[PDB]
């Protein structure tokens, strides 16, 4: 930064600027970050609460704490957001430039039950952004801390602490350890403002789009096909017996699912149907038992959400996936909650490329059938990627994030986060934020020892983030009208995505962006 | 380079996530008798396993557990037998070494 | 406008101010939930405005005088559009403008 205690130093810009094939969403908020740890960097560990073998953990928690703004209402507003899904095909960012400034480092005193906030004139924070990805990277993992939805709510700064390799509660050998003071970082006072630029990897657009056709249906019905397929391995029976014949038809309108075909749909690894009403679950706990979950070096990790995958049939609307779905809370509702306070998302849109993610993948024969021995099959639940497969990604949310880091690793099969998202190499970095320790009066006779006594005191400013959206448009001839994501329209006690009598924000339901429909 | 983190604990191990899961089918027993429920929870600090991720384990294609102390293994020859193979044009060729997995 | 004055399709823009806000002392351990909690305070200042004004003159022939808008001229306790004793302004009449006059 550049000027002096009494000069702002930086402007207040949240906005939105629709402009040909991009939006560029600018977005500020006012934060809050307090002291974490009393100044140390502590290693955590399961063996305090012993929880279970699946659960165990080994790390460290740090003073630091870090920017979040992984969800893109953080960047969008609804209505915003209603522009881009009902007139577009794809987005993908482009650019982004984040930005802290106005920060203000107030001291905090308590004598005999009243509290004292003064400034801090002097008094530092330390900011710095990983640009070449050295710590343990946890953005993308969906957590609490992020940017409210709403500009004028406050948020305070989530803490910063990463796990790393253990053996039950202990650390092995390869355990990392990484002292964050070991950066280097702006030290800022409050006429220092800081700033950094990036730029996006190129990634494919995200499809906006609902598919209009289904790979089965892609023929066309009036017209038959040259391909003959074996219908009968017996005769016609009159009533009297059966003798063995073979008879091949062609595929026709009559019968489209004989008809040959070049494409599959895509993998599954299928999972636990469950009914919103009640009654029609069985009667047990079947949620961690009857689960569908991956085995991980002795510990078994559930699948959430897992593979892409429609979450009901066609007509089933109450059924979803146990573990195959995103699920968002409600106004007002607590860590632990019912049906009712839930909002929970579905994929309807990628049932003509996807597996219904609570019912098999296929049939398969099990065996060689002979003049004695009679034809056996074997059901498909889990099935991975075959030549002429075809799928979709989960669709994005409002609410939900926008991308993840891809892992680096030898190998990789079409990673895209499962959760949701564009998969990056190098994501945005993280920014990472911590108020500098001042020591309280020193005991004027040397001693070794370590401070551990300390002004408490905390800060507070204000940050803005701006990403730059490349659009992709809807160049579809379809004759009749989209499906699009409409208002209410009927009176009601209060407006959707906007305040209440007590001033509390709130998202009523979860809003996707498949809407606009393209052929298969 | 080996890594030092595994992918189910790439998490913040001390923020608690957004995002629910379902973690009970039946309400919680009094000793009673169980009810019907559905209860949701926010993956966090306490449960891990249960919690949300973007990513999943490379493939396996599963093979026999052998022990290196000998009273350890079965008695009889499942070598051969009880091998991990694959079949082509009516051959059993043994897979070796096979997809890279972590030995124990 | 019905009331009076200079109906405008773009009217002198609104000017909105606010307090930015300060919170107080967060708790230390991370909470999502919105603080709530802020150092009660208060902005104060100045602010002028500058308007400048297109006149109309006077051509009238009327050989008569105009009627004016006059002051009292009497005595009385106190001015007119002044502060009293306890420092209280007031006005004590409204005042249009239609005095002057001109041909139908």
């Amino acid at each position: 930064g550049a000027d002096g205690v009494g000069n702002a130093s930086g402007n207040w810009h949240c906005d939105s600027t629709w402009l040909g094939d991009r939006v560029i969403t600018t977005s500020t908020r006012t934060w809050a970050l307090p002291t974490y740890n009393n100044h140390l960097y502590k290693q955590i560990s399961s063996e305090t609460a012993g929880s279970t073998n699946d659960n165990t953990y080994f790390g460290y928690s740090t003073p630091w704490g870090y920017f979040d703004f992984n969800r893109f209402h953080c960047h969008f507003s609804p209505r915003d957001w209603q522009r881009l899904i009902n007139n577009n095909w794809g987005f993908r960012p482009k650019k982004l430039r984040f930005k802290l400034f106005n920060i203000q480092v107030k001291e905090v005193t308590t004598n005999d039950g009243v509290t004292t906030i003064a400034n801090n004139l002097t008094s530092t924070i330390q900011v710095f952004s990983d640009s070449e990805y050295q710590l343990p990277y946890v953005l993308g993992s969906a957590h609490q801390g992020c940017l409210p939805p709403f500009p004028a709510d406050v948020f305070m700064i989530p803490q910063y602490g990463y796990l790393t390799l253990n053996n039950g509660s202990q650390s092995v050998g390869r355990s990392s350890f990484y002292c964050l003071e070991y950066f280097p970082s702006q030290m800022l006072r409050t006429g220092n403002n800081f700033e950094f630029s990036y730029s996006f990897e190129d990634v494919p657009f995200h499809s906006s789009y609902a598919h209009s056709q289904s790979l089965d249906r892609l023929m066309n019905p009036l017209i038959d096909q040259y391909l003959y397929y074996l219908a009968r391995t017996q005769s016609n029976p009159g009533g009297t017996a059966g003798n063995r014949e073979l008879q091949f038809y062609q595929g026709g309108p009559s019968t489209m699912a004989e008809q040959a075909k070049n494409w599959l749909p895509g993998p599954c690894f299928r999972q636990q149907r469950v009914s919103k009403t009640l009654d029609q679950n069985n009667n047990s706990n079947f949620a961690w038992t009857g689960a569908t979950k991956y085995h991980l070096n002795g510990r078994n990790s559930l699948v959430n959400p897992g593979v892409a995958m429609a979450t009901h049939k066609d007509d089933e609307d109450r059924f979803f996936p146990s573990s195959g779905v995103l699920i968002f809370g409600k106004t007002g509702a607590t860590n632990k909650t019912t049906l009712e306070n839930v909002l929970m998302t579905n994929e309807e849109e990628i049932r003509p490329t996807n597996p219904v993610a609570t019912e098999e993948y296929g049939i398969v024969s099990s065996n060689l059938q002979a003049a004695n021995t009679a034809a056996q099959t074997q059901v498909v639940n889990n099935q991975g990627a075959l030549p002429g497969m075809v799928w979709q990604n989960r669709d994005v949310y409002l609410q939900g994030p926008i991308w993840a880091k891809i892992p680096h690793t030898d190998g990789n099969f079409h990673p895209s986060p499962l959760m949701g998202g564009f998969g990056l190499k190098h994501p945005p970095p993280q920014i990472l934020i911590k108020n500098t320790p001042v020591p309280a009066n020193p005991p004027e006779v040397f001693t070794p020892a370590k401070f551990a006594s300390f002004i408490t005191q905390y800060s507070t400013g204000q940050v803005s983030v701006e990403i730059e959206w490349e659009l992709q448009k809807e160049n579809s001839k379809r004759w009749n009208p989209e499906i699009q994501y409409t208002s209410n329209f009927e009176k009601q006690t209060g407006v959707d995505f906007a305040v209440d009598s007590q001033g509390v924000y709130s998202e009523p339901r979860p809003i996707g962006t498949r809407y606009l429909t393209r052929n298969l």
